């Protein structure tokens, strides 16, 4: 039952594919063009930020079941199923594997598009491995999307909700189906998990979930601004539809609003491949319409508090990633709640637990025609280190070391004992017998926030 | 255990959550203004299409715990607890229509001589109990009177046709109060009232009244989100070749997003998503906020009920004269009569306008929505001489030059082929709730148009 693989592309999602899938006891090759990311995955590195991924592998590397390299022509020769999981931030690198898969290919092969790519791109690697062939063997191309969360991607890849493969149903494509099969029977042994779809609904699935799940988000942060206004608790209102089966609890917390590298990005390409069509996506342009404003509501929110001129002030902030448990800064909410309050004279003392070095990095591009915003904007070592002389306290990213915080250490720190808080950590009536003016998102404030 | 409760307003919500809360011991004066209805309750009849419904009103009737009146001071005398469970439709500007949620307060008000606790049970927008409050309490100053009360909102989350079962067996029960004397007064009552349902599984979930208020609005528009959603993803689904129904098993496999409501087709209707989403989009806008999503949600909706009279005139051109359709299905949803905002309605006028006869079946509705098609076409009486509706689903394919599927209901699910074939003239289906699979209408010889899906290969030919 064991199969040659090989995986195009050592990313996130090509690294813990092709390390979990050898650990199930198929022989991996993970192909990537980057030679630093390769050769510190053969040092023994992981150039990633993943719970147990360096466990799983290094058992791997060490039973011959998984390798990392450069050699394209060998990637080729391995695997009978072909993973490309490139980046599509954009497709010459999806074509240009296709076209290496082609170029090289000796016998049938299964040609995996993981990589999240827009709907009719199987076919166009269809073509691009065709014309290869041409100018000198069968295969199919399946579509089978990734559904991993950064941070959680190995728990996420083996024990998934569900599989989705996307696969024709000619002669070609049913045995590539029936290749899927035997390589996912392992995750198959209980629970059926594999879907069997055609390529292009397996494609749109894969938009169509993040875009619901950008709607919901969305969505509840319309009523968040709206309950600020008519003296709700969205939270409240988060369990009271929650509760509701056909709702669901999940994916509804307001806040400060989504970013990352997939939900702004695949947003946005969906609302681009429908105009491309002639149709206009009215709700998801919504929904990345309130993304875009909910990401300034943290500084609509301090600048109705201390108005539109910041400089004296300072703001401690509490979170740079785009969400917990990661050091990526992709379309972090943090982005633009620093730009705001620095062009508005502030200065800002920053704490993340992991990602103050590549929030460092990238805020300073986005200021490059401001360098001397910069000035004012300092990391710091501790949480409590940001609260020091601090107007406020802002709270952008949950990680769990904020949630249970020593307010009374932050009390002989700060200037004044208020919290804008972009992801409601706190009971509002604890805060108001602590003596703290609060103000979350779509919850009403401590008794001093009004 | 058992307390004395009244329900102002015998509409389908009152008179279940009424009659179901007798059945759990309570004492119930169910109050109504129409005495044609009330009438028609004690003489043992039911005004709404709710299974179950017509039983337990009898056995509690019968348990002297469920009086029926239009005694409106009796009501109040009666009741420590005053659920007000009037209707609330629109008004001129699409707002929530409050006159009689207040009528009711200030009726409490007027003739209340103990503490109350008033429970706005009618779905209302927020801010909604402070002005029964400000009504019960002007009442109470006019008449000198010292008497205390709080105002509870607990919002009802009942399917129509679906009531008793939704009632008997709720997912949760919402209930907000004010944390003052009066208000955690009420609160404890509330509890004592609802006991029963949390004997084995804490199902209420206790809040302050406005988020109480704004839960109901927000859960309603959650759920026509859902369903515009799909429905705009149905529409470009066609444009890439997707099937909606396999991305609808591909998103609602992530416990997330969850499998329910997904189901693309031509547009929700009903006497709840519309007015509702309306009703919150306007209290948004008067708080000076947009709803940018909720709007796109109505808009979408909007169009999809449109989409089936589109594909029709794709297919046998603008002028319709001289084609018939058999519509199967004419209420908003399975299971009921309900014909307001219901797809059917604008699918029949845009057929009728460009000159198609129309032959309808519904098991249920055929009665209702000869009543209110016939107004929505008041102008246009040669509309009217051109659509009939039969009492057998295979009659309305007479002569029929396609067959369009409005609402599933179970019996639309297993079609004979061979009776339809002996009528229509042109086997051709268009499918607004997506009830086969493509594949097998192909072998049926069926040119079928579903919503989001390839259709047959006659469809496509
Ligand atoms: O396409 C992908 O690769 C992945 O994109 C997301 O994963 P990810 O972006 O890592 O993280 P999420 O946990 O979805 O968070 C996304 C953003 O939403 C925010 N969020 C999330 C949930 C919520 O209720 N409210 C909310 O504001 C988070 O703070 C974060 O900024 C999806 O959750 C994965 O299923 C998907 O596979
Ligand atoms: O406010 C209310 O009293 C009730 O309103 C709705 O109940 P209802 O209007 O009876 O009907 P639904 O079953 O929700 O159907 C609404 C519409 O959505 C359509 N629909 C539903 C589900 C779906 O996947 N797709 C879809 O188009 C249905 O055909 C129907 O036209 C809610 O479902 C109840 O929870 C709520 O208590």
């Amino acid at each position: 039952g064991s199969m040659n693989l090989t995986i195009i592309g050592s990313g996130s999602v090509g690294l813990v594919t092709g390390a979990c899938l050898a650990d199930i006891g198929h022989d991996v090759f993970c192909l990537d063009v980057d030679q630093a990311k390769i050769d510190i995955l053969n040092n023994g590195g992981v150039p990633i930020h993943e719970p147990g991924l360096k466990e799983v592998i290094a058992r791997n590397r060490s039973a011959g079941r998984l390798r990392f390299s450069t050699d394209i022509e060998a990637a080729v020769a391995h695997g009978d199923v072909q993973f490309i999981a490139v980046g599509t931030p954009d497709l010459q690198y999806v074509l240009a594997a296709a076209r290496n898969i082609g170029r090289y290919m000796t016998g049938f092969k299964v040609i995996v598009d993981k990589s999240t790519v827009p709907v009719g791109t199987a076919e166009r690697v269809r073509a691009a491995v065709a014309e290869e062939l041409a100018k000198r063997q069968m295969f199919s191309v399946v579509s089978n999307p990734e559904f991993l969360k950064e941070g959680a991607a190995v728990d996420d890849f083996t024990r998934p909700d569900r599989i989705v493969i996307g696969c024709d149903d000619d002669v070609p494509g049913e045995r590539a189906r029936e290749l899927m099969k035997k390589l996912y029977a392992p995750f198959n042994r209980n629970h059926e998990r594999t879907l069997y779809m055609d390529v292009r609904s397996a494609e749109f699935t894969k938009y169509a979930a993040n875009a619901m799940l950008a709607t919901r988000i969305s969505f509840m942060n319309e009523l968040a601004n709206l309950a600020d206004r008519f003296g709700a608790d969205i939270e409240a209102v988060r369990r009271g539809i929650g509760s509701d089966p056909r709702i669901g609890y999940h994916f509804l917390y307001a806040g400060c609003g989504y970013g990352g590298s997939c939900f702004p990005k695949d947003v946005e390409a969906l609302i681009r491949t429908a105009d491309e069509h002639g149709q206009s996506l009215q709700i998801l342009k919504a929904v990345s319409s309130v993304n875009a404003t909910q990401k300034r509501v943290l500084a609509d929110k301090i600048v109705a508090r201390f108005g539109e001129d910041l400089t004296g002030r300072t703001f401690a902030i509490w979170g740079l990633a785009f969400k917990p448990n990661t050091d990526d800064m992709r379309e972090a909410p943090s982005r633009e709640l620093i730009a705001e309050l620095l062009s508005r004279g502030a200065r800002i003392a920053a704490y993340d637990p992991v990602a103050q070095e590549e929030a460092r990095r990238v805020i300073a591009l986005d200021l490059a025609d401001h360098p001397s915003w910069l000035e004012r904007l300092s990391f710091v070592d501790d949480e409590a280190q940001a609260a020091r002389d601090a107007d406020a306290l802002v709270i952008v990213t949950e990680w769990k070391i904020f949630k249970s915080p020593d307010f009374v250490a932050l009390g002989r720190l700060w200037k004044t004992p208020v919290i804008f808080d972009g992801r409601n950590l706190y009971e509002p009536e604890t805060m108001s017998e602590q003596g703290i003016e609060y103000h979350p998102i779509g919850r009403p404030g401590s008794r001093q926030a009004v």
